[PDB]
């Protein structure tokens, strides 16, 4: 429903501490409709398409706002593009090399607790120093059949 | 040094949990020492040139568990040329948050393959398909204490 929709991003901007504007209204719910990964160009094209009249400027400071207060969480893939997902629960990433292509996945949590304490007795044993207050970030790239 | 060259050999062959052979090692080293990325029948003269007595079979099995396992890449271009690229990285990196700095660190194999192997399994139930000739990348993020 039009009303839940408007209820649903209201309540996210809120909670967030985001000032409501209508171009919020409408970016809150065209990122966070569906599980998706775009760099800056790629949110432009999705809200202009929507909103022909909103500025890219407009477009691009609702986007680093967004980013800043944590309602959609940045990823910066190895080559030093920026992109924008809108699933900010803790995730990994598998990436299709055929055609760029990617999927959010999860690791079973004692499984990730095992290699995160793993790698940080690898740490320490090379730098003689602990590190503190970890968070584990993987990426599976690979070719994907069919 | 040839001493360092089969240290370097060896440590890939066995985070990738090969079976080490001198086949092996010298195939490593030959790939894997420079950058380069070659076909198929370019990988066969080049490691026919120095173990003539190595079989096609042989070298053609090797090269298949090597990209099997990630420890070369393959490059597959849009024309169907399938070129083998050693421009791999076969370990893992700590990033301290505070000042930037990134640490090499390496993942036991054992865990490295019950991950990958968790990953792909994953990858295949939400897709259908299977992901190949995958390399795992890990970034460990945290405050860096000393
Ligand atoms: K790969
Ligand atoms: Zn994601
Ligand atoms: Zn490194």
């Amino acid at each position: 429903s039009m009303k839940d929709s408007y209820e649903r991003s209201k309540k996210i901007l809120e909670d967030a501490g985001i000032n409501v504007t209508v171009q919020r209204l409408q970016m809150a719910n065209l990122l966070l409709s569906k599980p998706q990964h775009l760099t800056a160009d790629q949110v432009f094209q999705l809200i202009n398409e929507h909103m022909p009249n909103a500025s890219r400027a407009t477009i691009f400071n609702n986007l680093k706002l967004f980013a800043e207060k944590g309602i959609v969480n940045l990823l910066e893939l190895k080559s030093g593009i920026t992109l924008y997902d809108s699933n900010v629960i803790h995730h990994h990433h598998a990436i299709d090399e055929k055609t760029g292509e990617i999927y959010d996945i999860s690791l079973d949590s004692k499984l990730q607790e095992k290699v995160l304490s793993e790698l940080k007795q690898d740490f320490k044993l090379k730098t003689g120093s602990s590190l503190e207050n970890c968070n584990l970030s993987i990426t599976l790239k690979g070719k994907k059949n069919p």
